[PDB]
């Protein structure tokens, strides 16, 4: 579990989205697993914007954060799911380290700031649903 505060909107996995973040819905797009939405108090989380491959991440399983290289945004296949049937991911990046159920919404930094969020994993792979190209976040 995990979200991303920024201005007046809250990011989180489209998967883990509750009833609020449905009833106050901004964006969302199933391919991508994000969902955006509304929110009354301000988000003081800084966005990156770059191409930086390199980073931190949370995982909860752990209790620790890890640093990663990882891939750029791309459509990667993504096997079914209780929440999805199998598709290709787009803006998703991968890494080598430790994820499991659970972990999805860690977030994922660099020197710039918020880079995306856990998404999917597994294999000693983990990946995140990148969050850099959403510049309205800001506006
Ligand atoms: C079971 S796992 O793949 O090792 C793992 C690891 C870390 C974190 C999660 C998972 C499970 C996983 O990948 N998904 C279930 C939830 C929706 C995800 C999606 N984006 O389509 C896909
Ligand atoms: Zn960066």
């Amino acid at each position: 579990s995990g979200a991303i505060y920024v201005g007046n909107y809250r990011v989180v996995n489209r998967h883990l989205a509750t009833h609020n973040d449905w009833a106050n819905l901004v964006w969302e797009d199933s391919s991508r697993d994000l969902l955006v939405s509304s929110t009354t108090a301000q988000g003081c989380d800084t966005i990156a914007r770059c191409d930086c491959q390199t980073g931190v991440y949370y995982c909860s399983s752990r209790r620790k954060h890890y640093p990663v290289s990882f891939s750029k945004p791309s459509l990667i296949f993504v096997e079914a799911s209780e929440y999805y049937p199998a598709r290709y991911q787009s803006h998703l990046m991968l890494a080598v380290g430790h994820s499991e159920p659970g972990d999805c919404g860690g977030i994922l930094r660099c020197q710039h700031g918020v880079v995306g969020i856990v998404s999917t994993g597994g294999n000693g792979l983990v990946g995140f649903a990148d969050v850099r190209d959403l510049l309205w976040l800001d506006e």
